């Protein structure tokens, strides 16, 4: 069938993740 995405949410998210991403590789 037709699927929809929010690409909102994928944004969101993958910004969330480089944030998180970013504090663990800023933490070392």
């Amino acid at each position: 069938g037709q699927e929809r995405f929010n690409r909102w949410f994928l944004t969101g998210m993958t910004v969330a993740g480089v944030v998180l991403l970013g504090s663990l590789f800023s933490r070392k």
